[PDB]
């Protein structure tokens, strides 16, 4: 079952405007409390030529903070587990798309992603790698039949100090009836660190009533 201290082992496979990359890494976390920590390495394609923070939200709802009386569609998945689907769409011109599938095996989650995205402005603060960190945001969720559609207003905060605004809509499936919560909000904590070797995330998620 959920245990307060739960492994996760990631892989990435990627392009973005045409550069491949795969990344892996391992990750810790709370499940109940909504926390969680991730290292990540880029083992084929690096350097990254782009701000990897148009990654970093890629890397799984069962580790969200839910009210004792909400439903949790995600920690009810399980064991089986969920897939998401998501676009993000950059005020620059970019559009991405992403998807992951969370299961579980003997020693926690596994968490495999794809990530795409083709036309991000040769000229823009994302293929110059001028990304540092999201702002902390929060997540509309929205239930319809048996699955959830999450709408997020996102700022990637730039070197300078720019934000750079982007549009993430997200499309989260289990693989069985669940109990449905009402529409709601998560409210998202992301910080991104770096050592020139490794990529570390950390993320708090809470989620909340409406009023």
């Amino acid at each position: 079952v959920l245990k307060e201290n739960m492994k996760t082992t990631y892989h990435m496979d990627g392009s973005v405007n045409g550069h491949y990359f795969t990344i892996e890494g391992e990750g810790t976390g709370n499940p109940f409390k909504g926390q969680q920590s991730l290292k990540l390495r880029v083992t084929k394609g690096g350097p990254l030529p782009f701000a990897f923070d148009i990654l970093s939200p890629t890397f799984n709802r069962v580790f969200t903070d839910y009210p004792e009386d909400m439903p949790d569609y995600f920690k009810q998945s399980l064991p089986e587990g969920y897939s998401w689907e998501r676009t993000m769409m950059y005020e620059d011109g970019a559009t991405a798309t992403a998807s992951a599938r969370i299961s579980l095996d003997k020693n926690g989650f596994v968490h495999k992603s794809t990530f795409h995205g083709e036309n991000f402005p040769a000229n823009g603060p994302v293929m110059k790698k001028k990304g540092v960190n999201w702002e902390p945001s929060s997540e509309t969720i929205t239930p319809s039949d048996g699955i959830l559609k999450g709408d997020v207003t996102m700022f990637l905060v730039l070197e300078g100090g720019q934000r750079l605004k982007a549009l993430f809509q997200t499309t989260y499936k289990a693989n069985k009836v669940v109990k449905m919560p009402p529409r709601h909000k998560i409210e998202h904590r992301l910080v991104r660190s770096e050592d020139g070797e490794t990529i570390q995330l950390q993320e708090h998620a809470v989620a909340k009533y409406f009023t």
